């Protein structure tokens, strides 16, 4: 996150830190994600294409510390990693990039809601809200696009929401959006997500209830004039989701 401020994992109960396991011991982040049921993290794709192996990753919830441990976390297993079939890279967007993740902990349980730990609604079919509204990001990506090292404690800062019509403009991103994107970014062009925070949530207040509206996917750098952030439009995943999630 670049600009904003940083914040506890009790402003942000729904948000789940996803590591990777390497030989040896050693323990990198890969990327955030959002529980939407007490045995499921929706994520984006595009995080484990390169290493599709379910027993390699950690999901870590209610934690606020990228390295260390905080008070009343819980550490899970995956037990099943559903990558999308029509994910694809182009030279900037990522199509259909959204994940699935079913958790599971050691001794077979999934997640229990605390007060660091809950979920977070789905959008409905097709209902997204209007634009120009302002939604939040949460992550624990980059503060400076020449950072190397992520921070230590949990970012969020807050977007507005820009129409399909505006971020295909030529200047922006041209024909290299779809339907199935959303494009949001700060008026200003000074906040806004970057590496590190894929696959972590964009919430949109929709009619008194805090929904997950989009999914940190790509963008042309990191709060550059004219480049906003372009996120996976989960109202268009609704059917996708449901059919995975069953058994
Ligand atoms: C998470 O993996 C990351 C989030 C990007 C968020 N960006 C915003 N502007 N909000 N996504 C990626 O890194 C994806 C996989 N790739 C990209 O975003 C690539 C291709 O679109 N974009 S880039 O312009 O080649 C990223 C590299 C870069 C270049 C210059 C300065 C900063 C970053």
């Amino acid at each position: 996150i670049i600009g904003g401020e940083f914040t506890t994992i009790e402003n942000q109960p729904w948000f789940a830190a996803i590591y990777r396991r390497h030989r040896g011991g050693s323990v990198t982040y890969v990327c955030g994600g959002s529980l939407i049921s007490p045995c499921w993290v929706i994520s984006a794709t595009h995080c484990f294409i390169d290493y599709p192996k379910k027993e390699d990753y950690i999901v870590y919830l209610g934690r606020s510390r990228l390295n260390s441990n905080t008070q009343g976390e819980m550490k899970f297993e995956v037990e099943n990693l559903i990558l999308h079939k029509d994910y694809s890279a182009d030279t900037l967007a990522h199509h259909n990039d959204i994940a699935l993740l079913k958790i599971r902990s050691k001794e077979g349980r999934c997640a229990q809601p605390s007060r660091t730990i809950q979920t977070i609604s789905l959008p409905s079919m097709y209902n997204d809200p209007q634009f120009g509204t302002s939604c939040e990001i949460t992550g624990f990506g980059k503060e400076n696009s020449t950072d190397y090292l992520y921070p230590e404690q949990l970012k969020m800062t807050v977007v507005k929401l820009i129409s399909h019509r505006e971020c295909q403009q030529p200047h922006y991103y041209g024909s290299e959006v779809t339907t199935k994107m959303l494009c949001a970014a700060d008026p200003q062009w000074k906040t806004d997500s970057c590496q590190g925070d894929s696959g972590g949530p964009l919430v949109c207040s929709l009619q008194g209830r805090m929904t997950l509206t989009g999914i940190v996917s790509w963008g042309r750098g990191c709060a550059l004039k004219d480049k906003p952030g372009v996120y996976t439009r989960v109202s268009h995943f609704l059917p996708w989701i449901r059919s995975h999630t069953k058994e």
